[PDB]
């Protein structure tokens, strides 16, 4: 088993699309009005409009960890560009560095690295 | 960058993971009263009941997708338990089989092969 994708439902895939590019500092390998597909090391992200199966669009209740290299960096990246830190760099005494920010339509991103 | 953890807020953590258990047929690497952790593959799904930042908990609008070598026996597995399955194994032109199945808490899960 490889949890490997993980798809948002949202009703304005641009928009969401369009923001999450900035956020992540890469433009998604595709996109539709009504689809994207990011690729996230050896995760993928879809934003899709259509119902698959029967559910509401995505609300809140998740956080979307990404493990990167330099955390800092990423924070100076996203405060220039304006974007609501939810929790500035913090550390555990275990060496975990994490950076919590809000993302579009209720999406929060955590960017992180560990010892 | 790597998306390798995702975070579910959720209420009532020990059914939550419980019923997931079932659906995964595997158990939580590690699970308290507010918290649990799954492995599925090379990336890690939790269970929360605390909101490292603001947010509601989880309602709907995400499916999570479970790369699988054999889609047709976690449909039977699933059938067995009597798990809610949403779309009965299909495939689709290019080879992809798939099969979605409602999860606890508005979750919604997908174990798919692809050609």
């Amino acid at each position: 088993m490889n949890l490997n994708q993980l798809d948002i439902i949202v009703s304005n895939v641009p928009q969401v699309c369009a923001d999450l590019e900035h956020i992540l500092d890469k433009k998604a390998d595709y996109a539709n009005d009504g689809f994207a597909q990011f690729t996230i090391g050896s995760h993928c992200l879809m934003l899709s409009q259509n119902h698959l199966v029967p559910l509401e669009n995505f609300q809140s209740g998740i956080i979307i960890h990404i493990e990167v290299e330099d955390v800092d960096q990423n924070y100076k990246r996203l405060n220039e560009l304006g974007i609501k830190v939810l929790h500035g760099p913090t550390v555990t005494d275990w060496g975990t560095e994490s950076l919590l920010v809000q993302g579009p339509a209720g999406l929060v991103l955590d960017f992180y690295r560990m010892k």
